[PDB]
């Protein structure tokens, strides 16, 4: 997946998205994005938007957005027990 | 084919799609075949996420995991 | 092309397709699928559906569906005289 | 470009598209060029199968084969 | 980019396009095509059509169409000073 | 990402899109990030060319070139 964060987005940036202190962006295959959306919905301080699905946008304060992005990335790696 | 499971999905997750959701992504031919195995599986509800993009399987964890296993087994089975 | 057969399809499977004892499925490039559709239309015991074109679905009894699939595959290989 | 011919097409085949049908698939630029050669060819009717996906050429076998040959010749013809 | 010219197009060819002595055709990525469209709009003797954007069609007399195609191709190569 | 600039665009060029137009093409995630840099840049107007395909930046040459430089710098910036 691709991960990006936009700090202090302009109204124009929000308008492009929807046509927040921070915007976390995640792009991938739909199956990956639906999984990521679930982690983000369970994260405190964030609002989740499915950009139509092409992209996943996470809105909130920087700290909450960064924490939700870290959680999504950690769950994505999925290096569980018996992985070999 | 890609296989994923979401345990205890939120309403928001279900809203994006529409106690466990099994997700399967592949080529349409593969997904139509997988949908048939899932429809024949006990304890699961099947949803084609649409031009079909993804296959979603709803139910209790045990039933979802069992349906995913049968789909994967039927896909990977000759010289 | 990709070839698959679904034996004793559920109503749900038919609903996914249309949104039969057997369903023969063929996926390929449109030119290949239009050619395949012609072989299937000339085959006894089968009904042909163009899934919109993404996929070609052949409906009927197993024997008729398998015979139509074999014919499509045989015509596709096209190892005619002077092929080199 | 891909080239195929369907001899004695059924009505069902014609229905999917809309005594011989010549089919040509390629990039749009190539197909628009091919359509021009086919429109200038004797005994054939030209149909752009649509965002144009495929080019269909209808007529008697001899005319369809002759139009296909001219399209292929014009496409493959310098140092 | 791909470049083609159709000399003495039939009405059917024009109908396929719009659904001229010559038709210049240019296919590429949108950014490349928008740049090409500008060169063509500044060229004498030609009319420019964006085929929807999939393709760029240039209409006019052969000489004007060929001159506009040459200009587009020359500007596309962009081997300017300090290129290394 | 692809970057291009059109100096003194014609009305026809502007019509295809909708004294200098800066064009940036890339993946949506990259383009949304670039759009933010461009919206924060002096002397430029930002247009998302649409499902967003391309980013167009309008203004005087100096402002357009400065906004393009900042987009490119922010994109290319660790071990």
């Amino acid at each position: 997946m691709e991960y990006r964060i936009i700090k202090s987005p302009t109204q124009g940036t929000i308008d492009i998205l929807c046509r927040a202190d921070a915007i976390g962006l995640i792009q991938g295959r739909m199956i990956e994005m639906v999984c990521a959306a679930d982690v983000a919905e369970k994260a405190v301080g964030v609002t989740v938007e499915d950009i139509r699905m092409i992209l996943l946008a996470i809105f909130g304060d920087t700290a909450s957005v960064e924490a939700a992005m870290d959680e999504i990335r950690k769950k994505e790696t999925e290096a569980g027990e018996g992985w070999l």
